[PDB]
């Protein structure tokens, strides 16, 4: 809409107080002009006819139970602009601005998000196995960065090729999740994902086995429920993606870390400049070497890392 940036204060999922950028004509709506074309952020009211309505507000301030997804979502998309234009000089995930999207409140009950090929999408969760999803930051970056794939690599949604777009889109959500340095971990949906146990997740990047995850190519699943494994077969590229930043030995190959930073670049230019809608994990770590020797040298560690790393989870 037009109007006139402000600048409202609120409280996410979690209690936590946070400015939100807002924009005043009659209303204060959930629209930030400061980033792009605008983050916008929707009132699906328990619906699933989407967007819903652009979020207004009468004064500003979202403190209600109801506000609370809604200033995350708002909130955590523009963390994750941030991170895209600040580390890999990339303006939304067309590369082009693109107006960024969301819908809070989906549906009743609803256990999961995602991006719809236009927007992002977030349940509230049943309160039981998630309450509302978007107060992840993992969450809403893994999220947007479905977006990015789909512009990008283009990574089809089944079998190894929808593996690794699940992988891309858990390791840049933590690198955003790391980027924004609250209580940041390897581990996926952890501060949205069953209130009432603590110290578990979704997922786990450095061991993907503690919640049933392969950790090695010769443990992945071959059946056909979840689009063939997409969130199951991630595991065996989180797990190397992990190794290359973090380092270890596993399954007896050892793996010298060379820090998030690193692990980032390299799988972002793998992914625009070398991945295809096709590419199966055996090309992704062609695509890894070759993106780590443009960047480090062939002679280097990095590259020398990312090979070690594949080798650990059985990929070759
Ligand atoms: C990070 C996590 C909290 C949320 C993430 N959602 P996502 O991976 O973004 C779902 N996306 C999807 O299914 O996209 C396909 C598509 C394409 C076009 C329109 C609509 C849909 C996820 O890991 N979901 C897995 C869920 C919870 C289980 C039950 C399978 C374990
Ligand atoms: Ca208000
Ligand atoms: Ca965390
Ligand atoms: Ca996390
Ligand atoms: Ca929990
Ligand atoms: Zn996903």
């Amino acid at each position: 809409i037009t109007g006139t940036s402000t600048v409202g204060v609120g409280r996410g999922v979690l209690g936590d107080q946070k400015n939100i950028n807002t924009t005043y004509s009659t209303y204060y709506y959930l629209q930030d002009n400061t980033r792009g074309n605008g983050i916008f952020t929707y009132d699906a009211k328990y619906r699933t006819t989407l967007p819903g309505s652009l979020w207004a507000d009468a004064d500003n301030q979202f403190f209600a139970s109801y506000d609370a997804p809604a200033v995350d979502a708002h909130y955590y998309a523009g963390v994750t602009y941030d991170y895209y234009k600040n580390v890999h000089n990339r303006l939304s995930y067309d590369g082009n601005n693109a107006a960024i999207r969301s819908s809070v409140h989906y549906s009743q009950g609803y256990n999961n998000a995602f991006w719809n090929g236009s927007q992002m999408v977030y349940g509230d969760g049943d309160g039981q196995t998630f309450i509302p999803l978007s107060g992840g930051i993992d969450v809403v970056a893994h999220e947007l960065t479905h977006a990015v794939t789909d512009y990008t690599a283009g990574l089809i949604y089944q079998n190894e090729s929808g593996a690794i777009n699940e992988a891309i889109s858990d390791i840049f959500g933590t690198l955003v999740e790391f980027y924004a340095n609250k209580n940041p971990d390897w581990e996926i949906g952890e501060d949205v994902y069953t209130p009432g146990i603590s110290g578990d997740s979704l997922r786990s990047m450095s061991d993907p086995a503690k919640y049933g995850d392969p950790d090695h190519y010769s443990k992945r699943y071959t059946g056909t429920q979840d689009n063939g494994g997409v969130h199951i077969n991630s595991g065996i590229i989180n797990k190397a993606a992990y190794l290359i930043s973090q380092g270890g030995t596993h399954y007896g190959v050892s793996v010298v870390g060379i820090g998030r930073d690193k692990l980032g670049k390299i799988f972002y230019r793998a992914l625009t400049q070398y991945l295809t809608p096709t590419s199966n994990f055996s090309q992704l770590r062609a695509a890894a070497v070759q993106s780590a020797t443009d960047l480090y040298g062939s002679t280097s560690q990095e590259v020398a890392s990312v090979k070690q790393a594949f080798d650990a989870v059985g990929v070759k």
